[PDB]
């Protein structure tokens, strides 16, 4: 259960105050929703169910070209209130934003410096310098005070690996933050919307009126609103670490959430869209870079345990039984450990129990096995620490605290682990990664983030995806040859 | 028409002589169908009909778990036979193959140089170097004469950029060969089927019998079959340039086909199915740093041509008139020409025209309509040799070589074309990209790959996609513009 992942971020019917928020419905373009400071940023007023029209909105031709062709969103300079116009397309709706715009900026210059960043990553002698000169490109247009970029581990905790700025915050370079301080539902919505800005952590939120649109009788999806109101939650998070403005930029990689460029004032401080625009571009180009290197392990990775893979398969097979494709001989044993880069397995038919390298106890092994029993598996159970959820298993935290366990074979109870031995080492957090309160029915971030060191204990290497793969494909396979095996 | 194009070099009911063929139908394993010579690398006759069993075929136990997996490709190493077995699925069959294996050969070996390699493009200085080292990695593992990379151009065309051999065949680093070389259905099937290997130019093919899958009803569709035999067309290609044996790799960049891998030997050579892979994978490493070079240069143009877009719309919602957003000041006018990189435009509304920058006399301009007139245009018409179909054109090559062309507003009749210069360059083909001879009803190749050098004349600097689409976009614009403004 997870009650800050719970939070429905996404539906507040609320933004923030730097800027407004029309609704229109697409045919018509007829006014369904806006927030409550319109006429302000826009000077004229826009009943609800009205049909707004070139006097209203200058740029309604060019806003009606757009809807109707290919671009997913919408920008128009509109010089006569210095405001820029975005916009995007929901179901029905065409959702329009106002805000200020910038001031002394150009096209021309935002690109002279973005090619200069693609040009230095398309050398770039090392990805730790090509973090580091995104930060710095970021940190130079963006003029917040700290800019860092942020790297998600499989855990979705996060090590901060590069850091620019003025001075006037904090540096967390080099250290580790948990995953609750980024909830799943904000790291799925982070995924599909790549930028975010909160200008003033104290602003008053502005409402969206009316509550219910009436084109589609629900509350307003916003989860592409650039001015939405954000989590009350969140803002206590900033406040705690003395951040009164943000933003951030997601870092795809193959489509995941590789990261994030975050930018934090110690006092308010707002970034134009054209700004916005060219630091998600700067985090594309990056994540360009990113991807050659992680694909290139990753793919080296899946030959490597293929080639494993292809041997123990075929000993398998060309066995009378096929554990002996496992246990036959010198190298099936040593391609049994080397199939997930453990350091010890357990072969467990039935009653027999086969012990192979660095392992548990046979009396660990077989209570080990009785827990697993109680879980359902739909594949393979993996941890990097097993004492976390199982206790009793800290006793032999030196040879298993990490494991992957499945099921074998067409026997119930049958069963394939392996184990990683404990590696300790020291962890520095900002601040302590336990602590959330709970107060008036709520969870609450901590209120401190000066470093928080410990001797991280039981706790083995990770179990990378192409190992669980192998896992998952070598549990297909012995079923598959058994199948095949039996037809006879 | 192009009847080297219309060849269905995917079901020539044959193989090449050094390996064997065996469809299977995938519930039961039965033989479907064979090359004539599979009793010969198997030592067992598989009548057409007959089960194959595990006494036949000592893998198919692991055929049959790799049959109901994820994996898209079956690969054994049948030590027994010194036989290396393959396979893929297609529609309710397994095709399978079977070749020779490699001697002397490991997979730590050729991991250990592919990973040096991913490492060396992990830096990569330069995408000139970046192809050079994977040339002369692939030349090491394949021991072919020649390794060149072959550079596919927007027509097709492809030149060498990267070059590494035993000096035994000649020289073709800087040469450009004409499209034809590589009619559209191989670079398709090329596309989707990333290798391809023919060991000696004057192999025997082998008939696959019955001719008549009878699974199916219908010939052996063998896209996917390593043992192809292949066009007798290309073979006479490989002859006339003293080629006995040749091995290519495709380079796959964002799904499109960038390029080959091509590599040949002065006498018959193959290679084994493990240093193929290890030369697709090569390929793929390569693909990864160019595509980060393609994509960042690719989508700062289309910021670029984006940022002069938003001003043209802008300007053509504002003025009175739409043709005053682009006809309407300096600004306009500019903007117009940099939206396609054009040196010059016609705008023609009915009976008046507008030239803009540089470009063919109004009467040239009216003649070209004309000429356009006849042709059914999707969206745009865009050339870089304009004399190529419209000879009366040579007369003005010296400012409208290329050309993008399209109708635009509510009025039929009314056209925006831009316009670009003849650039001269001196082009160095592989022999004469002309020569192909008709005989005995086919289109065969030229002889002479002799160094045949123009000066390429009445040509224009090539037309990008980005250009390209925003062409279509402003098309897109002008009418949804006008539409709204109708409105009223
Ligand atoms: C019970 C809920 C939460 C706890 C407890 C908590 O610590 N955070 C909780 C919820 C949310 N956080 C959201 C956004 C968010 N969090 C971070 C985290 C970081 N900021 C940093 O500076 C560092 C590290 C140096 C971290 C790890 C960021 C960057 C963000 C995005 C917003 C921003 O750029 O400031 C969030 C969603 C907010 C919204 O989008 O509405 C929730 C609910
Ligand atoms: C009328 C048909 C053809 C003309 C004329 C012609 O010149 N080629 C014709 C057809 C085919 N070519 C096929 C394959 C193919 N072509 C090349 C071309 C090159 N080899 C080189 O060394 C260089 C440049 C230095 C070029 C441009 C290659 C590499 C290939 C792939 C085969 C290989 O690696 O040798 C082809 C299809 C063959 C098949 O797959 O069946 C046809 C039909
Ligand atoms: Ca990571
Ligand atoms: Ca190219």
């Amino acid at each position: 259960l997870d009650s800050c992942g719970a939070e429905p971020i996404h539906i507040p019917g609320a933004i923030q105050e730097h800027g407004a928020l029309l609704v229109l419905s697409a045919r018509e373009f007829s006014v369904v929703q806006a927030s409550d400071n319109l006429a302000n940023y826009i000077g004229v007023d826009l009943p609800i169910g009205a049909v707004a029209t070139e006097a209203n909105l200058p740029f309604i031709s060019v806003l009606s070209a757009w809807y109707s062709g290919a671009a997913s969103n919408f920008r128009y300079a509109w010089a006569e209130k210095k405001l820029d116009v975005s916009a995007h397309r929901s179901g029905t709706l065409v959702i329009l934003e106002v805000e200020k715009a910038g001031v002394g900026e150009s096209a021309e210059k935002l690109m002279g410096e973005l090619t200069s960043l693609a040009k230095y990553l398309n050398s770039a002698p090392s990805l730790e310098d090509a973090l580091f000169r995104t930060a710095q490109l970021v940190s130079s247009i963006s003029g917040h005070d700290r800019t860092l970029i942020y790297d998600f581990g499989l855990d979705w905790s996060g090590h901060v690996v590069a850091e620019a700025g003025s001075g006037a915050l904090p540096s967390y370079l080099g250290l580790r933050f948990p995953a609750g301080d980024i909830p799943p539902q904000a790291r799925q919505l982070y995924t599909i919307n790549r930028l975010r800005m909160i200008p003033d952590v104290d602003y008053k939120p502005v409402p969206i009126r009316p509550e219910v649109n009436a084109e589609t009788g629900a509350v307003l999806d916003m989860s592409f609103s650039q001015l939405r109101s954000v989590s009350p939650v969140h803002l206590e998070y900033m406040r705690n670490m003395g951040t009164a403005a943000s933003m951030s930029v997601s870092i795809v990689v193959n489509g995941a959430l590789w990261g994030l460029i975050a930018c934090h004032h110690a006092t308010p401080h707002s970034v134009s869209l054209a700004v916005r625009e060219a630091c998600d571009f700067a985090a594309q180009l990056l994540s360009m870079r990113i991807a050659m290197e992680q694909s290139s392990q990753d793919a080296s990775r899946r030959v490597e345990l293929g080639h494993i893979q292809a041997r123990l398969l075929k000993g398998m097979a060309a066995a009378a039984a096929w554990v002996d494709g496992l246990l036959g001989g010198e190298g099936e044993r040593e391609d049994l450990l080397k199939q997930v880069g453990a350091d010890g397995a357990a072969l467990v038919l039935g009653d027999d129990y086969e012990l192979v390298g660095n392992t548990p106890s046979r009396e660990q092994v077989e209570e080990l096995i009785l827990w697993l029993g109680e879980r359902e598996i739909a594949d393979v159970f993996a941890t990097d620490n097993l004492a976390g959820n199982y206790p009793t298993a800290a006793a032999y935290a030196s040879v298993a605290s990490g494991i992957i366990a499945m099921r074998v074979s067409e026997l119930h109870g049958s069963w394939l682990i392996w184990f990683r031995p404990e590696v300790i080492k020291t962890v520095r957090w900002g601040g302590d990664p336990h602590k959330t309160v709970q107060e008036s029915g709520r969870i609450h971030p901590r209120k401190s983030f000066e470093i928080w060191k410990e001797q991280l204990r039981n706790t083995s290497f990770p179990w990378s995806e192409p190992e669980l793969a192998a896992a998952r494909e070598l549990r297909g396979a012995i079923i598959g040859i058994v199948l095949r095996k039996t037809e006879e």
